[PDB]
């Protein structure tokens, strides 16, 4: 809800190794999430028809949504929660157009601390961790409250 100046460094700290490689990140995000929460995949009617997880790695939309998922993330956190105006736009469009649930970000986040894990298994340690899922749960938290000020959900 307030992450301290630490917290918001180690996770500038993490995401430059995001953005080292944000295609890999975000394939691999999209992936875990919708493998451990295929109710997610048929939100995406261009990848619905993707089921085996090889078949998810070999498309290259896939890839580029991932893309477009962790540099709109990471402008977000990069504002280091002064992320009001990048919000409110993706509140809108999930809220309203893609009718996507807050838990549905939860998952997304899991998938997030997840694949930081798989990806960087000595640079993402427990504080990392702490920190990362602190700025989450606060974007996915002030997600809610854009989902309130549209008139949605919850
Ligand atoms: C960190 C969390 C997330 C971020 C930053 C994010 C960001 C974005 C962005 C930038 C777009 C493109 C512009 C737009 O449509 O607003 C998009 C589209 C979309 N998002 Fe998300 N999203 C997140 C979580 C989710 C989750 C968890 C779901 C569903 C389970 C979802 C479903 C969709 C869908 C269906 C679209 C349209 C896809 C398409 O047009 O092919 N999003 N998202």
């Amino acid at each position: 809800m307030v992450l301290s100046e630490g917290e918001w460094q180690l996770v500038l700290h993490v995401w430059a190794k995001v953005e080292a490689d944000v295609a890999g990140h975000g394939q691999d995000i999209l992936i875990r999430l919708f493998k451990s929460h295929p109710e997610t995949l048929e939100k995406f009617d261009r990848f619905k028809h993707l089921k085996t997880e090889a078949e998810m790695k070999a498309s290259e939309d896939l890839k580029k949504h991932g893309v477009t998922v962790l540099t709109a993330l990471g402008a977000i956190l990069k504002k280091k929660g002064h992320h009001e105006a990048e919000l409110k736009p993706l509140a809108q469009s999930h809220a309203t157009k893609h009718k996507i649930p807050i838990k549905y970000l939860e998952f997304i986040s899991e998938a997030i601390i997840h694949v930081l894990h798989s990806r960087h298994p000595g640079d993402f340690g427990a504080d990392a961790q702490g920190a990362m899922n602190k700025a989450l749960e606060l974007f996915r938290k002030d997600i809610a409250a854009k989902y309130k000020e549209l008139g949605y959900q919850g």
